[PDB]
Order: C-alpha cells, then sequence, then structure tokens
C-alpha cells in the first residue's frame, strides 16, 4: 500500500482530490470528523445508552467512546511521529504532520460503537437470530445469500458503517467523513459471504477501498494500517477499563499513600494503558513492513509480552462481569425487547394498511432488502429508554 | 313521521299507552330516564374511563358526558320552543312543553358513550379484529352473517343501546328508558348488514321504532329526528372541548382583561359553543320537513357556514392530539390488553372444566351468540383499572 | 501582558521552567491536561448529572462539557493562527503552534462545569443561603470576612478551581494542570471580597497569576486573554444548543430537504454556532490590544453584531425553560436536597462523637475552615443519585 493514498481526505461524492498540502489548518479534514461525530445525534444518542455491564462510577457507551478515542488518539500520534521519521517524504513533500495520524485513529475510534445495538454482544445474536428462526425467516427466499447473511450475522460495526454514511434527503453522504477515518473504521474489510459492511453500503466501501488503495483479496480486501490502531485502543480500554468498573462495581475483588480503592484503581489503570500504548506504537512499527502489505495475520495486542497478564484479566472479567447475574438477567431481557420490537416492525412491513400497523409505524417510525436492513438499523441504534418504553407499550403496559 | 307519535314515553315491556297529558309532572319519564342515567351502574363506571387524550384539566368519560348532555339540554330545548310555536297543537292539545324536549336529548347525549370500549375507535377495532383475525374466527362458521358481523364490526354505541336495555332476572329492559329517548340515542337505525344495534337487541328496537312510527327503509329505519340534536350536541363539543383541552395539555400551542390561558380559552369555548348551538338549532327548524320526510341525508354541523374553521379545529386536533405519541402508545397497550382480556374468555368458554378457565370465569365473571356479545360487552364496559389489573395477572404480574 | 509567560507550561510544584521548544509532542502539556480531565473522576462524575433542563435528546453535563470544549478548541485554533501571524517570534523563536492555542482553551472549557453543584445557580444560592440564614450561620464569628463570604456567596466556578488542584495524600496538585490552562479556567479573578477562588486556593493562584505575568489590580488580577475564548464558548453554546435542546423538548414551539425537525434544529444549530465562532475570533483579534492590557471591560460576544437575536434567543429560553414548571420544580427540591445534607455535615462536625453523626460521617464521608469548605465541595460534586439517595436515607425513605 501506499501512505500518500491511505491518508485520503477525500469525502464522499468529491469530483476532484482534496491535497493535504492545500487543507486549511482550521478545518483539517480529519479533525472536522471528529467535530461531526461528537455533534452527530448517533453519537449523542449514547448518552442514554449503556454497556451490558450494571454506587461507583460505571461508564455509559458515551464516556467508554470518548476514553477510547482519547487512547486512540495517541496511538495516532505516536505512530505518526514515528512514521514521518520513517516516511519524511509525507511531510516535507505532502505536507502531512503527526497529529493528522491521531486525528484518523481518534475519529474512527470515537464512532466505532456508534452502530452497535443494545446488549453488547447478545444484542446481536438476537437481531440474527430473528430472521434466522424467527419470524424474519419468512424473507429468506426473498433475498439473495449476502442480503440475507447481512441480517442473520448482523455487525454492528457495519451498522456504524452505515450510521457514519446513511443518506438521507437533506444529508446525502450522512457525516461524510474523510475516507482514511471510514477505513481507519474498518476493522473486517469484506462482505457477509466477521464483516465490515452490509450489501447496502457495499457501493460506498468499493469507493474508498479504490480510493484508499487498499490490497484487494465476493470481495474483501487487507485492513487499512491505521485499523490496527482503532482496533488496540478498543482492545486497550475493553481490557483494562472493563476490569477498573468490575472493580469499583464490586463485581471483581479488590501509589501506598491514595486512601480510596477507586483512585488506587485509577493510577494502576492509567500506568497499564499507558504501557500498553507504548508497546503498542512499537509493535505496529516493527510490523509496519507486513502491515503495508496486508501479510500481518494478527492484532497489535495479540504480539503483546504481557499477553498472559491481559489473557487473565479478561477471564476474570469474563468470570465476574459477563457471567454475573445481573448481565445474564439483561441479556434475557435484551432477547424478548429487540425480538419483539423486529417482529412489530416486520408485520407492519408486510401488512402496511391494517390500523394496528399504521399505529405501529407512527409509533416507530424501498427494495425489500433495504427496508429490512433499514428495520434492523433503527432498532439498533434506539436508545435503551425509547426501546424499553415502546416494548412495554407493544406488550400493553 | 308524526311528532306525537315521536315523543312517546313508552318503556319497554308497557302493555299500555302513557299519555303525556296524563303525566306526573314530578315524574316525567324524559325527566325520570336522565335521572336513571346519572345513578346507573353503567354511567358511574364512566368516571373511571379516561378519554384517549392524555397539570390542566383533562375530561374523564363521566365529565365529557356531562358537558355533551348539558349542550344536548339546550339544543333539545331551544328547538322544542320552536317546534311548539310551528306545531301548537303538540302542547294545546297533547300537553308537550319545550322542556320535555331538552329532557329527550339531554338524556340520550348523556347514554351516548356508555357503551364505547376503552381506547375509543382503536378500541373498538381491537374488537372487531379479535373475532375477524384472531381467536375468536373460530366462531365465524358456527355465526349467521349478521350476528358474526356484529363482532367483527363491534360498534360502541350498539353496545351502549345493549347496555340501556339489557335484560338481568332482577331487571327487565335495564334502564327502561322511554321510547323517545331510546330514538334520539340511535344514530343508525339500522343491522350490522356504522349499525345502531347488535342482533341481541334487533327485537328491542323493532318495537321501538313501530312504536314512534319511524319510516322503513335486513331491517333499516329513517333517524328519529330528535337524534339529529343528540349528534350535534357530540359534533359541538368533541370538536370545541376536545380542541379546549389539547391547549390547556400544551399539545395545542396557545377577553383581554383575563389573565390565564385557561379562563381565555374557556371563554373562547363557551361563545364558539353558543354560537354552533344557535346555528344548528336554525339549521334543523330549516330542514324540519326533510328530516320528518327521511331525506335529509347529512348532520345538522354538515351545514354550518363555520364548517371551515371547524374543520381546522378537527384537523389540528387529529394532528396535535389524536397523532400524537401519548395517543398512539395508549391505543397499541390498548390492542393488547383488549385482545388478551377477550382471548382468556372466550377459551374459557370453550373449555370451559379445566381448573383454569374456571379460575378466569371466576375473576371475569345462553345461545353462542349471546354468550359471544355479552363478553364484547362485559370486556367493553370493565373500567381502566379494572381491566388492565386483570389483564395484569393474566400477564403473571 | 506578555504571550511567551501568558503560555506556561509550569505545574503546581516545579523547581524548574519548563520550555516549550523541549515538549515532547506525544506528550504536549496541553494536551495532556484534556486528557486528564477526561479520564478524571469528577469529569467522568458528570456522566450523572443533569442540567436543570428536563424523548429527544437533552444534554446531561458531560456531554454538554464535551461539546463546550469542541467550541473551545476551534475557537483557540483560530485566534491561535492569527496571533502567530502577528506575533510570529511565538512560533519561529518559541516554538508554540496554533494548536497549543486550541488545546488551553478546549482543556479549560472542558472542566468549566466541573465544580458547580447540582441544580444549577438555585444549587449554588441554597449552599450561600445555608450559610448566611441556615444552619451553617453559626459558624460566621468563627471565620474571617474572606472565608465566610466563600461560603455565603459560594460559586461553582471557584470550586471547579479546587476540584481541578484539591491536595491528596497520593495526589498533591490534584491535576497538576498546566498554568496557562489554570488561568484560561479563570474568569473572576479576585477574591470573594463574582469571584474566582476561594480562600483556600488564594495562595495557588497568586503563583498562578506571577507565573503568568497577570496585571495586578484583597487581591486581584486582569483576565489570562484565553479565558475570552473559554468564556465566549460557553456564551455561544449555552445560548444557541440549549435553544436547540428546548425546541427538541417541546418546551420551544417550533434545509428544506431535511424531513425530521431534530435534523433542521441541528443544522441551524451548527451554521449558528459556525457565525459565532468566527465572529468571536475577529472580535479578540480586534480588541487583542486592550486585552492584552487589561482595560477590555466587556465579553466577546458582548460585542457581537447579532447582540440582538442573541438577547431574544436567551430571553425565550428563561421564558421556555427556565421558567418552565418542570425547571422550578427541581431547583426547589434541590434547596431542600442541598440544605439536608450540609446540615447533616455539620451537625456531625460539630458534634463527632455522637454515634447518629459517627453513621452520618459513615456515610457521607483540618481548620474550622478546610472543613467547611470541604463539605461545600463535597455536597457540591455529589452525583444526583447519590445525593438524592443520601437525602431519603438521611429522612427516613
Amino acid at each position: 500500500m501506499n501512505w500518500e493514498h491511505l491518508l485520503s481526505l477525500k469525502r464522499q461524492g468529491d469530483t476532484a482530490k482534496r491535497l493535504r498540502i492545500e487543507q486549511d489548518d482550521t478545518r483539517l479534514g480529519f479533525e472536522v470528523d471528529y467535530d461531526r461525530i461528537i455533534f452527530s445525534a448517533p453519537f449523542r444518542s449514547l448518552q442514554d445508552k449503556t454497556q451490558v455491564i450494571p454506587t461507583d462510577f460505571v461508564h455509559t457507551r458515551l464516556t467508554h467512546s470518548l476514553e477510547v478515542s482519547v487512547v486512540g488518539r495517541s496511538l495516532g500520534r505516536m505512530v505518526g511521529k514515528k512514521l514521518l521519521e520513517k516516511y519524511p517524504h509525507l511531510e516535507q513533500v505532502y505536507g502531512y504532520k503527526f497529529n493528522d495520524f491521531g486525528a484518523i485513529v481518534a475519529a474512527a475510534a470515537l464512532a466505532h460503537d456508534i452502530g452497535n445495538p443494545p446488549f453488547g454482544h447478545s444484542g446481536e445474536k438476537a437481531i440474527g437470530e430473528f430472521f434466522k428462526n424467527g419470524y424474519g425467516k419468512r424473507y429468506k427466499d426473498s433475498l439473495t445469500a449476502k442480503e440475507y447473511q447481512d441480517l442473520i450475522k448482523f455487525e454492528g460495526n457495519a451498522n456504524g458503517f452505515k450510521v457514519l454514511s446513511q443518506s438521507k434527503p437533506g444529508a446525502q453522504g450522512g457525516l461524510r467523513l474523510s475516507y482514511a477515518t471510514l477505513g481507519a473504521f474498518m476493522k473486517y474489510p469484506k462482505e457477509s459471504l466477521k464483516y465490515g459492511f452490509f450489501q447496502s453500503e457495499r457501493a460506498l466501501f468499493e469507493d474508498v477501498a479504490q480510493e484508499l488503495g487498499l490490497l484487494k483479496r465476493d470481495v474483501s480486501w487487507s485492513r487499512h494500517p491505521l485499523a490496527y490502531l482503532v482496533e488496540a485502543a478498543d482492545d486497550i480500554c475493553y481490557t483494562i477499563i472493563d476490569f477498573e468498573d468490575g472493580i469499583n462495581l464490586g463485581l471483581i475483588p479488590e501509589y501506598n499513600a491514595l486512601q480510596e480503592t477507586s483512585d488506587r484503581v485509577s493510577y494502576l489503570r492509567a500506568l497499564a494503558i499507558g504501557t500498553l500504548i507504548n508497546e503498542s506504537v512499537d509493535t505496529f512499527m516493527k510490523y509496519e513492513e507486513e502491515i503495508l502489505a496486508g501479510t500481518f495475520d494478527q492484532s497489535l495486542i495479540d504480539k503483546s509480552n504481557y499477553q498472559a497478564q491481559i489473557t487473565d484479566i479478561i477471564n476474570l472479567s469474563i468470570e465476574r462481569i459477563y457471567n454475573s447475574r445481573e448481565v445474564i438477567e439483561k441479556e434475557i431481557a435484551g432477547y424478548e425487547i429487540l425480538s419483539t420490537l423486529l417482529e412489530a416492525r416486520c408485520r407492519a412491513l408486510d401488512n402496511n394498511d391494517t390500523h394496528y400497523n399504521q399505529l405501529i409505524q407512527q409509533l416507530l417510525a424501498k427494495s425489500l432488502y433495504e427496508n429490512l436492513i433499514q428495520i434492523c438499523a433503527e432498532v439498533s441504534t434506539m436508545t435503551d429508554g425509547k426501546a424499553l418504553r415502546n416494548y412495554k407499550k407493544i406488550k400493553g403496559l
């Protein structure tokens, strides 16, 4: 791959190339992306969306994404400095700066959880199951193998890609984020037939991939190098910060001057994240060659020298947090809530003339496929409050 | 038609004619009807029944019916005065007085909403749907076309007719209201094959129609002239008063000495209702001839000179009130509540020997048809509290 | 004043000067400040703290501070660019960059609401009143005029200064933010005898003021120039964004392609903020001379050409939002909650040996003054949930 192309400032619809050297410092494309996300309706909605984790402080999805983005900016900034020293022409010729790299990773990391449905992975599985063995099965014969697969294996990252680019009468291209940011956002650059985009966004990513110059591999491409840093920010934060929350929560049983547990835990978290950030940067530059070639077959943290302690932390979290009664009860309830909303929307879609279904449309509100993936997208992005409430009214409460 | 006969004081079961001139002033039949309604169990129950409309003052169904009856009494009183001047023999010979007309319309208007199920029109549609495509469908082949139609197109006005006349071991003829009052109550004098009576009350209305001398038109007859005034009271009140409530509620965004909004709105409502009452009276006398002939094909307000402002008010109410999220959520929940209660009652009716169904009967409690229309009648007249509670227990709460 | 000194990277306790040119790009002092705020316990707590403003999206204090910081970064970045063009030596000699200015204003703006008590200004007044006419009055004769004034006129900005610098056994200097950031944070550089710091932090600000070279004016100094940008970000956001929220909330009655109100409102908000940001930058550079001299006697927005529309927006917000029943009820309840917690803490402080007061200390937990200002600080920073709950238990619920 080529860095000059990987750092594209192209926005959907552009008819002409944007040159880094021409950019207005006060309106840097990559930095503008961060600000568009912050003020966006979907990001804002994260304020009212909790993680599956259940007093002390516990992150909602908005604060979790904020902290992940801060870790992301530091990772990008650091790699950026080293990348410009290794490839000095990027700066002296093309005008790129180390903070451009922090901006790209920060923005992509900030929006990473933006399209995930409530209830974490159980939420995704509930949606998938709805179309596999639930009411949604009825559409199987009216869809292609990939359109149907999109539904059966509904993935939050693909929905996030849709949320960030969705076209609307008064807003084509959605947030119209820089292509380098969309590339950094894509962890799995492939179709449903652990994938990064639905059929509804295939045309867009092809344009993004071509523009970035991603190595071609039923389409798929090599991962944009900066996506490795977006992934690391996630790995680091979900590992250490969720551990921090589990402790403050009590689920995980618990410098010498600090008298409060949360302060001791916070200091350890900061030190630990700092160590992993520094190491992740070195690992990236160490395998930068393979990453640019598309042969690197793992994550940055996979190569960590603290893989053992990292593994022990993830297992204890799975043990005390994800296997906790509170989380399991929430996920179970989540299946019923999502399954109910999806069925009510699909039945209204099928029989749109009945008084009841019209009410449902008034309450909760193209080809069959566009209508179905849109239903999945809207149900997935509903705030916790709206979803529970709409569910309760449908069930007669 | 003939007024002397249209003003019948006959009560169900009478073997002899009641003469107006013989009436005891302190026990005037039509006035007695009003008092029987007031003290009746079904009217009283309106105290605990809300409209679909969601702080300021908002009418429950009892207060709404009370105000409609006051408007009704004024309409009847005024038309009555003019009718006796046009047909002086009604008074000088038969002894009728202008207040008899106010009494008839007032009583009929007071009881007009008495049999409607909760959730307004959505409530009616939920009941209908239950027997059309829900569990109730199973009875289709055991009923006649009209008995089944009664269920599939369940109408609250027909149920009100049943509620007012239902026979019970210690109470035959129900409230035994004057026939002129029952005629004024009937907006649609026809069978299910926008109808005014179920098959279960067909025999009664035939007796009422014959006694009143209603023009014959699968039976149907010309509307009793005073029903036009009962209808106008409804039209006027649902139009202006619901608008008043929508404003005080905030759903509808908002003399010079009045400082409070509710007082300004109340004054306007009073002035507006007064204008429509006066105009409705003139319209009735203008078309009195056609109405007596049964050729008048519309409502009194249909002929209003303020039809435009009336139309704009109804549309804004539909827009800000009926299409409001609060109303839609309530109607949606209403479908589930009514559908659940009906199914539980029909399953218990079908399999009455199981322990569970016996409990259901103990909790919620003839030919198949009488049993089914009775189930619809009882579910429809349950107070809001009883319906929601019984529903919750059935659903395990 | 002198920019080279106003841009100090000094952190509390430093024994040696930090030079901009020596800074590690990946650890820029001003950028590090932003990250320390994000991950801090007091900033995180904003997640669970609502504004007094009461469905659509409505900002919690965390998201409000986040958006204010974004507006702040843009203001600083833009002024920064123009400042370096006017004073080229700052960059060519001292090594300052335009993003350093965005970093300083962004960080200061991000933390601006960090120490404010719940219930906005009513919250502040409730605390003040507690020591003026409530139980807290009893300490009047044991305190100096300024220590007591700190309490009677308790100000959230002063508490925020304390929160950001509070010393603790394992954490001296609190977040140890750069002095340029602390200066930008200070809107009112003076004592209680609309002030920016309590007696408990007087020693710290004197050090900050001396280091920055703030013009001396019972101490007080001229405002750090960048504080004008922090203030503008606040003015712009509280004006436009609160208006946006009031509309989406319904409290404020409500491009041509956008079909949803929130999208139309969001677009207008973005355009409006953009206009004010651009204008505020020009206003700053226009009066940069006076600001550097300490003679500028107003805010940047005070000089706006849209002062009228700005005034109309603020008045409508005061009218439909702050005077709304929901807000007034909350503020009223807020007085009782805060007054109760303060009294329980002061009584326990006075009579610390009783079983009850020991329980109170166990639940809710120096010179008299340090203990009292600490009680005000802790009560002020309690999340909404903890405050209400602790209040309920004290009242026997």
